[PDB]
This record gives structure tokens, sequence and C-alpha cells, in this order.
């Protein structure tokens, strides 16, 4: 699982055209204020080890941060190595489970197997942008 | 090299703290309305023949959506082969020069070794956000 960490001021997504034959994730939109948001591309080894470890830095990483919001992203371009897409969804539907046992915060998972406009806007301080890899 | 394209409605960064001991770029900020925003990590293999399939790429792409102005944002998380900075911060002069012997429009390359804020609005067409990987 490949990730990116961005501490964002602002964020806010609409789905727009469908990706997928059949999206497992009804259309919407959200913005958000202050933010870390957390692209994630699931990667074809990812099991439930890789959930957990992955849970547990985002709260870790948040908690430092003093954040109280985290958006889980779907994002198909951080890795050339991709789960197919149903067992994606699966992932980070767990994920987010997961996430819940971990940090107190808002929890956003956004749709599965849309295109999206988004916006951001990120900070510029030195922890502001992190990637991140998680294995089993 | 690892790029990822972005295509903005609008872009904006402004440099904040160094990220290396001595900057090679003077500190600034800029912002700008449509563009395809080109998120760049140069690799250790990259060399002469990874700026020119960078370059062509980045000018075809750029044709299709007819977009008019390319920003080179120097990026530090796409891939975890990173080129040394020094080398990266070449590489990226070289594919600015690059991008202009194939691309008519405005060509602006970010400060390298900064830590930067950024905005984007990304639009949320099928083709908006893509990635490339370029080799020699
Ligand atoms: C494209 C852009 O506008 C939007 N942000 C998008 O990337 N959409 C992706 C994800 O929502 C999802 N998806 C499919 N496979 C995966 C995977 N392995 N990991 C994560 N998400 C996936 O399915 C869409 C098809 O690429
Ligand atoms: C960090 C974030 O706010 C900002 N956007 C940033 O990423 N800054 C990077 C790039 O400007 C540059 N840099 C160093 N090595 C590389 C490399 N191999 N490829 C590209 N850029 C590099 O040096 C900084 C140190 O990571
Ligand atoms: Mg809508
Ligand atoms: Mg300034």
């Amino acid at each position: 699982m490949r990730l990116l960490y961005l501490h964002a001021d602002r964020f806010e997504y609409k789905t727009v055209k469908p990706a997928l034959k059949n999206p497992p994730d009804p259309p919407g939109e959200a913005s958000f204020g202050e933010a870390l948001v957390v692209f994630t591309t699931v990667e074809d080894g990812d099991g439930p080890q890789t959930v957990m470890y992955a849970a547990s830095d985002i709260a870790s990483h948040s908690s430092r941060l003093k954040v109280t919001t985290v958006i889980l992203y779907p994002y198909a371009h951080l890795s050339s190595r991709l789960a197919k897409p149903m067992a994606a969804h699966k992932r980070l539907i767990e994920l987010e489970g997961a996430l819940r046992t971990k940090f107190p915060g808002h929890v956003h998972r956004a749709p599965f197997g849309w295109y999206k406009s988004f916006s951001i806007a990120c900070k510029g301080h030195p922890l502001a942008e992190l990637s991140r890899s998680f294995t089993e």
C-alpha cells in the first residue's frame, strides 16, 4: 500500500464521471477544514496486516500534527503494482474501520470508483507532505 | 523519473522553510490559471534520454488537453529511488530546457530545495490525473 499524507488547511472533492463500470459507492461531494488528506493506493500484496500498520501510522502521524480529521482518499496513481478494484475497495473499507479503533477524530472515506475533481490547500511546514509504504 | 500530471483550473505555491542546507533556487511564490501541474520526482537512473522522453510526453499530453501552461513542480515523494538533490536539480533544469523545444506554451519550473505550501484545484475529467514513469 502506498500513501501520500497531505496536511491541508482545507480539502474538498466532487465525484464526476464513473471510473468503473458500476462504482461501489454512490456519487457525492464533501468539503473540510484542516485535515490530514491520505491519498491511498492499494497494492496487490495488501492484506489485514498492511491495513493495521497503515491505520496505526495514520493515527500516530495525525496525533503529532494535532489534526482531528482524516480523509481516506482512494487514489489510483501512487504505485505501479495496483490491487484489482474490488480488492482495493475492500481494503479501503477495512482501513477506515481500523483507523476508527486507533484515531478519535473524524474519519471520512471518499467514494471509490469515481473520477473526482478536488481542491486542496496544503500547508507548507516540514511535515505537511510525506509518503508511506506498508506491506506484509 | 516518476511524474504525476494534474490538469488544474488553478495552481499556486509559496516556498516556506528551506528543505536543503543551501537551496539552489531563490525563494518565491507564483499563481496560475489553467495549467498542467507536473509533480516530478527525479530517480537515481535518470539521464539525458529520460529527460527527453519526459519532455516529449509532457508536450504531447499538454497538446491533447489543450493547455498552454506547464508547471514543473519538484516533488520528493513519488518514488523510493530518489536521485541525490544536486543531480535532481540538474535533471529538472534539463527537463525545463527540453520541454521548451517541444511545447510552445508557458513553462514554469518551481524552486528546488524548499518546503512549499500549495493550492490546486484539479479538474475531474477522465484525463485530469495520470502518472508516468521514464527510464533509460
Ligand atoms: C481517477 C481519479 O479522479 C480518482 N482519485 C481515482 O484515483 N479513482 C480510482 C479509485 O477511486 C479507484 N481504484 C481502483 N483501484 C484502486 C486501487 N488499487 N487503489 C486505490 N483506488 C483504486 O477506482 C478509480 C479507478 O481508477
Ligand atoms: C517537501 C515539499 O514541500 C516540496 N514539494 C519538495 O518535495 N521539496 C524537495 C524538492 O524541492 C527537492 N528534491 C530533492 N531531491 C529531489 C528529487 N530526487 N526529485 C525531485 N525533487 C527533489 O528538495 C526538497 C527536499 O525534499
Ligand atoms: Mg455531484
Ligand atoms: Mg515568500
